[PDB]
């Protein structure tokens, strides 16, 4: 039955099983075989199709050049989450298998370049940051005490939240919050270089974000897709930042610029990339607030 058909290990097994051909034997194969479904088949199982080609097309997606480039920038899980919103955007669904595979693949093949294109144009200047001096020029660029300390508090922690607080027009409640969050992680010895610990920081920082899907841009715009941008992320603190260890008092910097740079968040990035700033600076006992001139260095978005 469908139910069991769906349990196989791979569209191969799936389409085997119900298009009866054991010499179906790539996710190609069964795309190819759409076409050979007689229409009133087609019309009787549309919904078990649909699965499937979602599926073949994945399949296919996940090894073609692209895909294996996006694999090598933000690994397994995220990749084949990407393919599947693409397919499911550009795939064109059961009418497309049956019609033009071909035409569709190498659509989402442009699909896909164009999202790693992005993604490396990122991560030429992110990981340029490793072999720059960052503490001259811009890149050490400070800002004014009375620019976001009026009070003229002198503790550290209540300076790194003020300036928070400043950047982001933060106010009553919600200025608390990025107070109290401050404190916690300056002090809870959690992993900065782990992103399931970021998302559940950015979830209490900015609360009721909405998470929905932005795909690649491929009207000339730049942004990253929002689960490149994350995988992108990801990869940065749990990979990079691991093989090609910064100094302490660097690292804020480059958690700033990770995230802003990336666009590791569908939003509060900005929230995030100052927050984590903060904390690594409070964790190597020092704040040095940013400039504009040396973020806008940091996370090189124009």
């Amino acid at each position: 039955g469908q139910a069991q058909r769906l349990q196989t290990s791979s569209s191969v097994e799936h389409g085997q099983m119900l298009f009866k051909d054991a010499n179906l034997k790539t996710p190609s194969d069964v795309l190819n075989a759409f076409a050979k479904l007689d229409s009133k088949m087609v019309k009787s199982h549309a919904a078990e199709l649909s699965q499937l080609a979602e599926r073949a097309m994945t399949e296919v997606m996940l090894e073609t050049d692209s895909g294996k480039n996006l694999k090598a920038l933000i690994g397994d899980d995220a990749v084949k989450s990407l393919a599947v919103r693409v397919v499911k955007d550009y795939g064109g669904g059961v009418a497309a298998a049956q019609k033009n595979p071909e035409v569709r693949i190498n659509q989402m093949q442009a699909v896909f370049d164009m999202e790693v294109m992005h993604l490396k144009a990122a991560q030429r200047h992110i990981e340029g940051l490793a072999s720059t001096d960052l503490n001259q020029g811009v890149y050490a660029e400070g800002l004014p005490e009375d620019a976001f300390n009026k009070a003229g508090v002198t503790n550290n922690v209540e300076r790194a939240a003020a300036w928070i607080i400043n950047a982001s027009n933060s106010k009553g409640n919600d200025a608390e919050n990025i107070t109290s969050l401050l404190k916690e992680y300056a002090t809870n010895g959690k992993d900065l270089l782990n992103m399931d610990n970021l998302k559940e920081l950015h979830a209490r920082l900015v609360p009721n974000v909405e998470r929905d899907y932005r795909g690649p841009n491929i009207s000339g715009g730049t942004l990253p897709s929002s689960i490149g941008g994350e995988g992108m992320l990801k990869q940065h603190i749990e990979g990079f930042l691991k093989e090609n260890p910064v100094a302490d008092k660097d690292l804020g910097k480059h958690l700033f610029a990770g995230v802003i740079g990336y666009h590791g968040f569908t939003d509060g990035n900005g929230r995030m990339g100052r927050m984590l700033y903060a904390i690594a600076e409070l964790r190597n006992d020092s704040f040095n607030p940013l400039a504009m001139n040396a973020e806008n260095s940091l996370h090189g978005i124009k």
